[PDB]
RNA sequence: ACUGAAACUGUAGUAGAACCAAUCGGGGUCGUCAAUA
């Protein structure tokens, strides 16, 4: 198998509700009907997990090698942000929403004949 | 065919009240490139 695959996004034209285009529930008030609150959630590797700590890179001959990034208890640091874009690239595929990050992609791109 | 004199433009008054330097973003990952014989 080719290590990557891709879940279709299907067009959203006239999906209405919760999945629809929305104008967003806000701040500024806990709405009656909508939750708020806390998730606690476990976490467990299945294999390792890479951290790279991209301020201690350390080069030889161009070639860079990479430490664990810790935390302030020398356990590592996993970043919330590397978690949100895991989650968010999740949930914006099950729910099939606007991909947030879409890039130029506004040229031709480019083959060779055989 | 005799200059008026003398008299503080001063006294009171907080450039201040309200306002989040903030919103989104996995330190990530595969096949291309060259054109003839």
């Amino acid at each position: 198998h080719n290590p990557y695959n891709f879940v279709p996004a299907l067009p959203r034209d006239g999906i209405t509700g919760d999945l629809g285009d929305c104008a967003p529930a806000g701040h500024s008030y806990y709405h009656g009907d909508k939750y708020s609150g806390r998730i606690a959630v476990k976490l467990t590797t299945v294999t390792p997990l890479l951290i790279p700590d991209a301020s201690k890179e350390e080069i030889n001959n161009n070639h860079k090698t990479y430490p664990v990034r810790i935390g302030k208890d020398g356990k590592p640091y996993l970043p919330p942000t590397s978690i949100k874009g895991m989650l968010r690239s999740a949930y914006e595929a099950v729910t099939n929403s606007r991909l947030a990050v879409f890039e130029d992609h506004d040229s031709r791109l480019a083959y060779r004949m055989p």
